[PDB]
């Protein structure tokens, strides 16, 4: 490789990606956490929180579609929308595209880092906040579902692995979390959210945990080329099986809503939830539910753990 | 990170995987390119050919599985198999378990690591060089076809990219080969092949290597699967005269697979079948693509990664 | 080892300094080199270019004091002095400390580096480049000096090494640029210059340097001081035709010290004496080499950090 | 640089050298420490101890002609010389030079280690070990010294520096191991040992605690290419002063007894105690003294420590 800046990103114990920087947009310090923008030749403008890349500008699209239009699509008409996390404004971008959207709700705990893409990631937001119908609010997840009351359609949780046993993440992966989450649903409401990496068990635990609170769990995956990983997520709802697609009912809707898709199809959208046997293995042995009183979280070396928070 | 012994892996231009080595097994240098086997605690023993992981022992099962049993299984009943390249033997390996299976010769160039292969990777050959099915041909390729005229039913084309102007392998991804191999493709004959990483943002090496094919095949069809100890969304490929490959049937291939007793650890008929289907910018990529590997203008990786032409010699 | 952001830094072929940056305060690209400055924990603000440090903020002291004060308090007195590179300014800033100086002319190529400089690193300036004494001049000082008869009692040779062939500072270099030098030095006149990192088991540029200036001076004695830094032990020397460079007296150099109310953070008379007693197998190596760069076969490195001659052109 | 194998090792908190390995030799672990030994086209063999380099092929005289001669000219006549370290064999080799030697011991802690050298690296040890007025002893040092009672004219401590708070080379670097060591030498002994790398505490606080042990005290450095690092070496002694060259004594001495050097001659020797303002004023504002009941170590960020062990 290349001499010159070069970003040091953790991705197991056992290998590390490093990046190429040709050039340093902004790098810098909020009271939660540590934020690196850079410019590299091949994915664009890439952000890095802590030590791992939380997004880069030209394969956003791939994961931000993945992330929000299962949901939003298995919905027949969602017009109340909760994003948990997606900082960026591309979670809330996606979700803006859908015609019967009315009211777009956006928590997330970092107000500076929410700032520092407003300014600098353009590219994500594409003015998405300034949307009539989005309400940007800056708090905890929990301590704003607990205090507030209005029901949603659709609730999108786009957060990072509770990875360190310090780390507050791990209160936003319990099944009280998940139970907090479907309290605030409205009859026939769906929950979408990005579930961890797949590497040959974040994700089956995220899965395990959320059936604990929900009647139908699906996991689904896809590639993020940025990330250099396959990811998973999942479609939870109490009213219907979100993975039950009728012959012509994605399309239908896809083509109805005017939506401007850029990765997904409706047929690639439902390959996403045909899983490999091994992957299935995973899932189906997982017997790990995070809970308040013991909250999981991951080892550095990629275990799963849980104990009193 | 942590300080010890690492890998440093070529990737892309702008992306390096650094890999944590618990121990050197092997490493050396034969008269084609220089390999490093090592064992990694997260996928147990990694080959690294020249700067590029080749393999790895916990996920290889995944690779191979992807790039073998579509063909094989698309294949009503495979008796004469032709393998080029897959050194490990663990491509044999897998085209060996379909027990319709006759003959299965593989014809590889560097016959010194195919011997690093049987020596220190049993978990990948497992046996399959010593099958009485099968037959190494350590040659060209390309000199062993046109010097031959036996006729299979399914090939497999198992070989790493082919980087750099002077890399002789470039005349292993021109239409002239492919048009060979499917000169000694029997009737209903299907190839199926590895065709490079997907990464649209950084070069277009698989839609490439796909246009390449479709301009000797009348049906070529893209598929794809993650390849975990990669680290990178591979691209692979069905092609024929005969049938579109991807003209499934899920019921059929799940009747196959239970006939011929195929033990999967990663494919299921379903997921098999869903590796058929792609999202709208890798369509959009393939569709669009124009360059044609030829004889005369051979296209070859440039150290930027990025599918290259320029006329051979 | 920690993640974050690190700067890859060239150093030799088998050897490669990884250093954390806390964060990056300048990059860009002149029409001669690439710059990157940073800001590390140990070092404070270190400046790259190209693919080798150049400078760091904590201890550009000791190699600026190294590089000039020896030539410096060699001279009884020294009025007029001629810089060749040393963009960053703190060479002249040294040169500056002598109060017998009337005139210092700073001749560098890149006139946008001075200026990365004269912005962002005042730590090394210190406003020298505004001192009435100082004269910049932007150019070849090869050109500069052909064009011009004016004449120096000390010239201080402060450039990076010639890495590449293609590299036109191979120029400044060559047997008959140290003879320009030699033909605008007063009658006592002596020259000092930093000749290379000495690390003898990869390469051998500091005996090559001086062989070269030993073919255009009478005297040429090599010293070295390990530069913190850059983790390396580095050679300079004293050229003259008027005195042996070395031939001190302990007394004098510290006479000339207080007298001119130099202040220095890391030379002393006594220390600055012992710079140029040299190891046994340097003395070797400085015996054997043959090598002489000369306009007709500049010298250069090669990638593999080795000097190399070849026909200009 | 090229892609390949490499050995990541740490050299500061905030710069690490990557040095490239043409092959790896030899890799492991005894019950004290990891190695690594590898081929580099630079340096040749090169031996890694946990994350440290320990030594290479192609530079080693330089070291052990630097660490072993000055303490060894300096004396008028050894007669009999322990080395503390100096596990490669190295030591011993230079030591066993000089004519007058009659016995040479050496105690090193970790035999499993020694194996590896006298396998693997013959480059260094040259068959020192099978001379014999050489006497390999594998202990602890202090405890060794503890239980013997004979003493000698030299004593060359080739250990490494004690960073890390759980490092048992503390006890090995405090003023009363100083002591004991004094307390086995004959009268007008002399000591010499490496003082940890100099760059802008180790040096000084090793110097310091020294000097509270030794009327003499006097610190030498040298750079090591292989270590790419200045490094502070020191003579010690009650019965004179061990810097205080008399004009043409060591150069007769090297020459009466044929030292065949490669790296030091008696000017340069004796250039090496020359010393610069900067490091002058370090050793000289050093305070620290390192003690038993409170055992100075350095942190992981190179700071000076001190408390109970």
């Amino acid at each position: 490789m290349d001499y010159g800046m070069y970003f040091f990103e953790h991705v197991t114990p056992y290998e590390t990606l490093v990046r190429r920087m040709e050039r340093v947009i902004a790098s810098g310090k909020t009271p939660f956490q540590d934020y690196f923008l850079f410019e590299s030749k091949g994915f664009g403008k890439v952000l890095i929180l802590d030590k791992d890349v939380q997004s880069t500008e030209r394969d956003e699209y791939i994961y931000h579609e993945t992330l929000v239009h299962p949901a939003m699509l298995t919905h027949p008409e969602p017009k109340r929308v909760l994003i948990v996390g997606g900082g960026e404004g591309a979670t809330l971008r996606e979700v803006l595209k859908h015609p019967t959207v009315e009211k777009a709700v956006m928590v997330d705990i970092d107000g500076e880092l929410v700032e520092v893409a407003k300014r600098h990631m353009p590219e994500w937001h594409q003015g998405a906040f300034d949307d009539p119908r989005a309400v940007l609010v800056i708090d905890d997840a929990r301590a704003y579902l607990e205090r507030t009351e209005e029901r949603y359609d659709v609730v999108i949780i786009d957060l990072t692995d509770p990875v360190g046993e310090d780390n507050p993440a791990r209160l936003l992966y319990t099944v009280e979390f998940y139970r907090l989450v479907k309290a605030h649903l409205n009859p026939g409401g769906v929950m979408g959210m990005q579930t961890g990496m797949i590497l040959l068990r974040v994700h089956p635990v995220v899965h395990r945990t959320v059936r604990e609170a929900f009647r139908y769990v699906r996991s689904y995956k896809n590639h993020i080329p940025g990330f250099f990983l396959n990811f998973g997520f999942l479609l939870a709802s109490d009213a219907f099986d979100p993975a039950a697609f009728s012959e012509g009912v994605i399309e239908a809707r896809i083509r109805e809503r005017n939506l401007a898709l850029r990765h997904l199809t409706a047929p690639y959208l439902e390959a996403m939830f045909v899983l490999p046997k091994d992957l299935l293995e995973a899932l189906e042995k997982e017997t790990m539910v995070s809970t308040d009183q013991n909250p999981f979280y991951v080892t550095p070396e990629g275990e799963a753990r849980q104990a009193p928070y």
